[PDB]
């Protein structure tokens, strides 16, 4: 079978939704029984996102294979069943760095290494690699057409198009079609100027995804179609919707899939799209609603928690519950006190790094624990709990994590190597990607997950100090999950609490609108119950 | 004192002479008593030229400080007395690689590292660094305006201009002004289109260096001046000349220096320009002429030997001899035989790497030696000699260099570590940049250089096997120079030969038109003598 | 039969030779029995080219239908047998003028007239109007790609190509590939940037015509081919040649025609460049050489006299003679004297307008007639002759043309209305092709070998029929007449070696391939004289 590529670009502005539009398209092609995939090309120099601050570009998606990537990969996984790999994401940095080493060790044989073709070639290699055995590959070019940081990417793809030929390649360009309140009309001009931009680099768009407040009247669509030398049909309107789960539907509604299948000469049986409809439906027909407090540190940038939010959302879906997420900065907790934790049906403590707020978190766990509030802790969210418990239950006085106080008497949380006693006795690092995990019989999670073992994704160094374990266990805490090896503790639960769970891995990276996720589903049902009973 | 920058760019085509034009300008500013320097920015990805094949971009200039750089740095040194340092040359590669490590180790604090400003900033840093304590810095931007590989450089400099302000910055742009044989006229159009290119990136040229076959009539100059929004005076004609030594003169002739001093508000006393005139004069008034054979391997690309050629040229100057360089590929030597070495007044064997031709070279040395032909060998040129001698004089049968035959009985040439015997006995790497060297009493060179010690530049690994030395010495060869430490052999001479010298370092990197060079001068006088006596 | 279009564009610099390139390309397609045509679009405001001076843009070509056009049309006509009409040449000025006009008479219905589409449409209209009934049309866009001057033209064609489809549209782009002495290499960069310029405007060239002083190495070519996404076969090398007449050959030699034929799905029998071959052959093998003197005004712009020059060049092909053309300023005749006419095997006085050096010309005319030197005078050149004769022979003191001296007394030359005698007794501008009646015993009748002929005019001032009989009497021959008012078209001097002068511009009908009676004969004479004189 011949592979096909859909190059996705955006113009006018960034924050256009190129990531989502591609996933949506993928979803709709998935639905037509096609072997599909997506890949994101990042113009930034960071070798990988492993370095970026969540507040810069958002959260660090972690793939099964332990790669740290752009959040768009999440979008990818929540729209198509294909699993993302290191292969699905790459930055200029990565590109350059490879080329540099190659060169540095002489793979170019004293040749002058240039942007064209050396660099372009490298880009192309990676794209094909990502394509590798798929009917359709969606290649998201990050950035805005017309800036310079993406020139190579573009040149690269332009080349590919020429080589592969247009029978297996398409140019899908997202553009902004602003609404002029005064004139009372939408403007194509921007689209015009942008398209000219593409042309000017040898690229002629095949399809135009017109973003805007509202729909893009046939009138203007025609206008566009005409000046872009694009078939009217190829001009799609992509207005702002109240739920991205609808996006797939609009595309289809406009026979994008078709257009796509025809251009590529593929056999695409008619689809149902029932799964998306169902999601939408569940979404719109809630029974109860609740408020969930998400207490963290990077809350200034919600995208810093993309996946988690979504996961909560899916939770609601699976339970016909409407979730209202109250974003809470730990600072303010230690600052203004628990008072703020008033009015919550459940609480979530996500991962992070710092100490910046840790305290607040802890306090919070404590609060949720003491006040029997359904609580869910992830990564940092788990430690904070261990801590709260050890401190105020095991009476480990000033329990902590070597990450924040390398010399605590009780380093309940610490790297393996650091592992010591309250005395000082010893024993005779970065966990990334998918990891098997054995669930404990008689544990909530064993129930929820409904299986002895599961697989979740990791992104952390600090572990639960096995040395101080038995002690805490003895205090009451319960180990619900472990990881083979040094049987490292992965999940813990508070025994006789309505719903109190905490884990190392990032369940969120595994949840989806379509199939939800056990923990969140449970977390969610729990929160409802709470609210219901808070007046039962 | 405030530093000033002259940004040099070229348009239309490459091979415009931007390197030379800058040196020429520098020379003329030097001459007006200004503290000046030049720097070259290379758009290529190679971290440094240390990797490039001479045939790709030409020879690898080596600075005092042992850096491997663009040949333009040579041009630089042959026009101004300032010495070049690693600081005077840099590539995108170097730029990127620095940024990558910085980032890789987190100097950006989880920030998204971008082209703008991260990369630009890095470029700027380096430029200032190069500027550091100089009245005037000429910054040569490599490549052609309008390609993408130099966008960052340009953006970078544009920024600098804005920051520094136009009281301390200028844009000098070289352009092509083609001659239309049919129309019988020169065309500015190209210049027009190029300038538009600059503008389009925020840059407005301050001066225009118009290249062409002939001079650029005032008519067109005016035309240009007018549409480029450039003072007529700022429009210079830079025709093709029979000797680059004249270039400086034209610039001056057009009061470029002045223009420059005024724009920068500098105190520039009137100059003489006598040194350049003198050079030109010597050049034009030769007494004898000779033919010098340059037998090597990379001869397909003359630029592969820039410096050497020049050095020979300077030799001629200092001796009022006209040198005719017969370029000779070793291959053809071993192939067609010595026959070809017929009709030479002297012979030069430059450096290189391979084995590709080595044999030929050797044969050649032999030839020159046997036939009493003034011979000069550099780097590879030296080994080849050692070899010839050891083989055909010391009777070391198949003497060689571990670089070409790691298991010879007699590895006369070898890395220190490799050093062994003809038996196999032992003893109980890259030399770069300026190195002191002690001359041997009673040696030609001691005479020529007129000093006990000198300083030459190195670029090699393989050394003369001290183990097999005494043997060869005994055979007749003479060590004329050594390098302290392992008193490594640097120069050798054949005792009772008209003029037979060979050395490790690259004298060429130290010669100039203005002050010539001893060895070459001698080499040269010798060749004359030969020719004169070949009919005396 | 679906009309096909070849858009001819040029980059890097102006003066690339698009006109010729296009003409040569047509020549070939014609040679494949193709119904071809060519048109030229000028980014200029001058409505009519008939206004601009020759020192400006060269000669004003005149078509059959009387249109005053850009010289390129001359090229066209000398490469293809198709005939040009006004519909084959247009300026921006014409377009706007039409639109404006068409606008003012409410044709637009209070609509806003815009560059796009209004202007662009206007253009497309003309383009099609001009490609009416041809399988192949060659549209040459004037100006350099990248200049604002021609965007509308460029946009118009882009549109067409689109509407029409690639199965009948091609983009042939002329480019400059300079040679760098130092480097010793030809440069493709400019081409690169040039193509970018095109792409920037929505056009992607189909063929590349590489202009250079030397041929373009495959190596470089291949490069280009790549970066421009054109088949190597589509990248033509078109070096500087010693004679444009080889162009066709070059082109075919490279298979361009085949490319076109295939691209257009046209049946094209193998080409026949026999005639082009002949021309080249003749050109290269002269058996004799002469030096012909062209005495006129605007000689500071050879292009001002294009068609004439060629015609000469062509008379030589026919006679296998090498023509040495000596450009001479009539003024210098007035000034320096008849000395300059010293050493010429024949004299040619071209037309023109303005009193400037008319007198120098008269002297020249005399000289030739008096010294028995073959003479050919066109338009002004004819008058000058009449004048000469009238005076120097008919003793018509200070004879002249009311174009320079209205109180003549002897206005042997003047508008028809103006006709009047010496005593004072009595009783617009001609353009295009017109029948001419040849006088029976006239030499000109002989050369032409026919009672009537057709030639093109571009003038106002006419032979004063009033003073005719007089001069006619002094012994002057009236070789050709118009029609009705039997106006004098040609006059021959009695028993001079070869003395001919005419009103119309024969040069507009000469051709390398078919030559021209007058010129041929003229040149023939030049020789005989040259010969005799020795
Ligand atoms: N490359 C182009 C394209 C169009 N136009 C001009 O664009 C004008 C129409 O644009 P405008 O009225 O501003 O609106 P639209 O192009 O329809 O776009 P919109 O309403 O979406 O802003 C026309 O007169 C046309 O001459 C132009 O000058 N250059
Ligand atoms: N940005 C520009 C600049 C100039 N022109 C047009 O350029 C023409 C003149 O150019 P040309 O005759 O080709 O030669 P020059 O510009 O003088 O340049 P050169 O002779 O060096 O090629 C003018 O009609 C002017 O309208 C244009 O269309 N767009
Ligand atoms: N649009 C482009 C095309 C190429 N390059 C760069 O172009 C350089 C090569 O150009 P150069 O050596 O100057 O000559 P060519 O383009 O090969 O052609 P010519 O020598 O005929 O001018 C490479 O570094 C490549 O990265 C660029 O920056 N932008
Ligand atoms: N059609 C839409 N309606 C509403 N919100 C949208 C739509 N498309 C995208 N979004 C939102 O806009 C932002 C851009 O999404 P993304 O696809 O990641 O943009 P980018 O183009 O930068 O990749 C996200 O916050 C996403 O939730
Ligand atoms: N004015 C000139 N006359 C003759 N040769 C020149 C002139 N300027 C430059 N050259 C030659 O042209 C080439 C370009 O020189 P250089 O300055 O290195 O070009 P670039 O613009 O690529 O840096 C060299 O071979 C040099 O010898
Ligand atoms: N291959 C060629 N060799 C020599 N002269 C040429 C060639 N092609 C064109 N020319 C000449 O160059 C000039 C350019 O004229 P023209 O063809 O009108 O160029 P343009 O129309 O592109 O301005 C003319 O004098 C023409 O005769
Ligand atoms: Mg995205
Ligand atoms: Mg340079
Ligand atoms: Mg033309």
């Amino acid at each position: 079978m011949t592979t096909n590529y859909i190059f996705v670009t955006g113009g006018v502005v960034s924050s256009l939704g190129k990531g989502i539009a591609a996933a949506s398209l993928a979803a709709i092609l998935e639905a037509r029984g096609l072997n599909v995939t997506i890949m994101k090309l990042d113009p930034y120099i960071n070798v990988d996102p492993g370095t970026m601050s969540p507040i810069q570009h958002g959260e660090v998606f972690v793939t099964e294979d332990g790669a740290e990537t752009d959040l768009d990969l999440g979008h990818y996984e929540r729209f198509i069943r294909t699993k993302m790999s290191r292969r699905n994401n790459f930055t200029t940095g990565r590109i350059y760095s490879d080329v540099l080493r190659k060169e540095r060790r002489g793979d170019y044989l004293g040749a002058t290494v240039q942007v064209i073709p050396h660099i372009t070639n490298a880009i192309k290699e990676r794209v094909l690699e990502g394509g590798e055995g798929h009917d359709v590959v969606l290649v998201e070019i990050g950035g805005t057409v017309g800036d310079i940081e993406s020139l190579p990417f573009l040149e690269a793809i332009r080349q590919m198009a020429v080589e592969i030929g247009r029978e297996h390649t398409l140019f899908m360009h997202l553009t902004l079609v602003p609404y002029m309140a005064a004139s009372g009309e939408v403007k194509t001009k921007p689209t015009q100027h942008s398209v000219k931009e593409l042309l000017s680099i040898g690229i002629q768009p095949d399809i135009l995804i017109c973003r805007s407040d509202r729909a893009v009247p046939a009138n203007e669509r025609a206008k566009i179609a005409l000046f872009c030398n694009v078939p009217e049909k190829a001009v799609i309107s992509l207005k702002d919707v109240d739920s991205i789960y609808k996006i797939p539907g609009l595309l289809k509604s406009q026979g994008l899939d078709d257009y796509i299948c025809k251009r590529f000469s593929l056999n695409c049986p008619e689809a149902n799209l029932s799964e998306w409809e169902q999601v939408i439906f569940e979404e719109a027909n809630p029974v109860s609603e609740v408020t969930i407090g998400m207490v963290g540190k990077y809350i200034e940038l919600p995208d810093a928690y993309k996946s988690v939010i979504e996961a909560l959302k899916h939770g609601g879906l699976k339970n016909r519950v409407s979730v209202n997420i109250k974003l809470i900065d730990s600072q303010d907790v230690e600052t203004r006190g628990v008072e703020i934790l008033k009015g919550l049906d459940a609480i979530l403590v996500p991962g992070g790094f710092g100490y910046r707020g840790v305290e607040g978190m802890i306090t919070t766990a404590r609060f949720a624990r003491e006040n029997n509030i359904p609580y869910l802790g992830i990564c940092l969210g788990m430690q904070v709990a261990l801590i709260d418990y050890a401190r105020h239950v095991a009476n480990m006085e000033n329990a902590n994590s070597t990450e924040f106080v390398p010399d605590c008497k009780y380093p309940v949380v610490a790297l393996i190597t650091e592992w010591r006693d309250e005395n000082g006795n010893v024993e005779v690092t970065m966990r990334l990607g998918a990891q098997q995990c054995q669930l404990v019989d008689d544990s909530l999670v064993r129930q929820l997950y409904n299986a002895p073992t599961i697989v979740e994704r990791h992104r952390h160094r600090y572990e639960v100090n096995n040395m101080l374990l038995k002690q805490i266990e003895d205090a009451g805490l319960r180990v619900a999950g472990r990881s083979g090896d040094d049987q490292l503790v992965e999940i813990i639960e508070v025994p006789n609490h309505p719903w109190f769970v905490a884990c190392q891995f990032h369940p969120e990276f595994t949840s989806t609108p379509r199939d939800g996720h056990p923990l969140f589903a449970g977390f969610v049902k729990a929160a409802s119950e709470f609210q219901k009973r808070q007046a039962k």
